[PDB]
């Protein structure tokens, strides 16, 4: 089976990876977050939305993983070698969680394609040389006649 | 944030803790299944239903923890560092797991008040006293 | 004072003595059986029935009981000693609480002509000699309303 | 499960922790009162309210507590580990019954609401200092 | 800034003090009562009254202090200057609390006029020789 | 008791707790906002509103703490003790009257909404990465 988080809400694995990890807060900085907007939703008995349920079951999966490796960590041979699980925990599924977990709260708060648009901005801002491009990265929340019309 | 998996499902992580652990098939057997019946459900770019989007997330979750726990597992050579992950994984986190993967798969294959009343019934069947108790168990599909 | 708990329910000890000890569920078993069926209702600020009222009291008094037999079992040297609290519980109070934590749930679950009718069958059943009676106990649910206003 | 004996009789636990333990009879003299007052209706097949049901259940648990107490006092021999027993129910379950039979008691006697209102009002006079309150508590029939 | 948590209530520091210390009942007893008469008021989400709004910060504030004080305490050498930290609270920040703590409750219960006549009667009964007064102290109620 | 200082402000301690230490003023320049801008209504005998009434305790609770920590400050010999009472202050309790002081004073100038907005515009803001996100923080007063 080959299934892709992001397919169901218009998106990839391969398009979220376009962004380096600088670019995206910390799981913690995600999950207090997540709190700070959605909680009243996310504990709900209502589905409310699907990129609500998705979330729900990434913040639990993630104290699934922190679980485990707490557990592999208080337990292991060399209180050395758990630099190793804290650094393959930042280096490979944290990463992943940080792209997950962004991309869902930051769709519930402004809509897929505002994300999707600031997911290309920015990748290309930050590919763009530092000496030739603008100091300020773009800004996700971002975006007459009509005064005929009155 | 205390967050129940099964609450926007109509059930509670105790409730699913009323069925004993060898109720439930393996993981193994519920990934195999989740694929014959739904594989190309779960690998649509259609929501379909909030199962199939819950489904979907357990199914890579486990992925998650099993690369993680395998890594683990195939840098110790002491079997004593080895057989111990593998029971950790069997009694925690395996257990969770096969509780939910059966839910959101027998929810999509039956309908979740047959889950719920089945669970009930079997959850009561076991603890009747076996020479008491009907000599089979009660039947999901019903 | 001679108190039968269940003569308010139309039953007797002696009627609830009729079926053997390994007729029940244990007592955890039973507990369980009541927060999975009736958890919302024994928690609520409703008598909702007087099977209810009694089961509510029933569940806390095993509670007391147990915290007695634990703290006991605590402050006793001698292993064997112990070991003779765990068999008075399951010899004597353990046997009455399972009467009576049964009685309960089986009533709300299928009421009480049900439930003693059910006691008399399979009584009967048990008492015959196993190579005369049919191989498989008699039913519960196969068997074929007071407001309580206050 | 969380069950507070008092939440369908319009109490709670902490409210009856409100009286100071002085302010309870004892369990016998509960148990006599009891006795006294409605031996009749608590022996009958009518269940009569839910505070005889609850008490029906109070009374005996005590004769539980009490039998597995007595079998194990006595067989003791240490005249101090004897009383070391009598001194946890009395301060434990000894409490918690003289609490919950008063209760009953008092209720089916007075009515809730005055049961009520007296725990506060006696809870209030035992806390104001005794230079400065009325030379007499508070009277539950009055 | 001169501020006097009584002046928006109608009383004044120096008021709550003409009742001497043994007056009043103890910081626990004071939040026992709290709890028992208002504990749904005071953890709702409605304002419902200044007295709620300030008695909400005092009760806080007083385990703010207790967190401190004990923090202190546990972690002084010597257990003569615990003692002293004990009794500083008890001789002066204790008997402020339990004037302030005292005032709001009783407001709440009798109102604002019963209480400060309340506080002059018992305040000018206790300054009469014992000889020459009425044996029993006033009543608040009355 | 379990009471929330900000639930009948339409906030809770953990929406509070989304903004890091520094993001606020400290306790004196809190205190001295207070006084240039609300001095004449905090020490008036009128209510003028649950803000003001809560704000009115918690500078007089802070007092309280200082005066109780200087107490203890005073009999302490080591200089080296007094600074980690110091430190303990600003770690602990003033972090939470950091929280509390400007709360209310900013509701106060600028209505709840906008503080609860800005509370999380700033909260989200401090946890983009600095080389993602605007050089400047928002703006309370937008
Ligand atoms: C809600 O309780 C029940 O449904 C019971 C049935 C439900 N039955 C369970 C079954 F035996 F498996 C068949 C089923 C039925 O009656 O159809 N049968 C029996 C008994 N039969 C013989 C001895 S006890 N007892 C209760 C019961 C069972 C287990 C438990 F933990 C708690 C309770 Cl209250
Ligand atoms: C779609 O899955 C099913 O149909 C289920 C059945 C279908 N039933 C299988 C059967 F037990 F063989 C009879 C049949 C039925 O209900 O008719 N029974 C049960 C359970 N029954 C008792 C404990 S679990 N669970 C699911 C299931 C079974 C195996 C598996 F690998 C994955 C799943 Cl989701
Ligand atoms: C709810 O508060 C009260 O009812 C008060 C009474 C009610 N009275 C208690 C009584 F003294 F017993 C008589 C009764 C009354 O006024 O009728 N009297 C007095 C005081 N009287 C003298 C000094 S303090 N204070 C309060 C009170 C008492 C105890 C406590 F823990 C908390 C409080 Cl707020
Ligand atoms: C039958 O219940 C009663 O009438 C009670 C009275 C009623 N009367 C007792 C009295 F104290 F003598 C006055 C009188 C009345 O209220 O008029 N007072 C009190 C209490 N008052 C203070 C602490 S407990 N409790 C119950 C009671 C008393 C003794 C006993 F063994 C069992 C019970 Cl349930
Ligand atoms: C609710 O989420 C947001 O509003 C996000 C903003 C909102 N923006 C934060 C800001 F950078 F400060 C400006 C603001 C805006 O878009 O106007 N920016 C960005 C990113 N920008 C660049 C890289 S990530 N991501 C999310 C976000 C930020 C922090 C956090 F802990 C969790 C989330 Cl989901
Ligand atoms: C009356 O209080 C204010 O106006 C506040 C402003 C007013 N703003 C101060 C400014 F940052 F300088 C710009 C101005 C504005 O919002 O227009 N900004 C902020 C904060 N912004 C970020 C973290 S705290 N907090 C309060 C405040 C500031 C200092 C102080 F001593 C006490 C208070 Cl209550
Ligand atoms: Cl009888
Ligand atoms: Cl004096
Ligand atoms: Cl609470």
């Amino acid at each position: 089976m080959d299934i892709d988080p992001y397919k169901e809400f218009g998106a990839t694995v391969e398009l979220l990876s376009f962004l380096p990890s600088d670019f995206f807060p910390s799981v913690r900085d995600l999950l207090d977050t997540a709190a700070a907007l959605y909680r009243d939703a996310l504990e709900s008995p209502e589905h409310c939305s699907p990129h609500h349920t998705a979330l729900r079951q990434a913040i639990l999966c993630w104290g699934d993983l922190m679980t485990l490796a707490t557990w592999v960590g208080t337990n292991l041979e060399d209180p050395a070698s758990r630099d190793l699980v804290v650094s393959y925990v930042n280096t490979n599924v944290g990463l992943k969680f940080r792209q997950l977990l962004w991309f869902h709260i930051s769709c519930l708060t402004f809509g897929r394609e505002t994300v999707l648009e600031y997911l290309v901005s920015f990748g290309v801002w930050i590919r763009t040389p530092p000496a030739a491009r603008p100091p300020n990265a773009p800004i996700l929340s971002t975006l007459v006649e009509n005064l005929y019309f009155q």
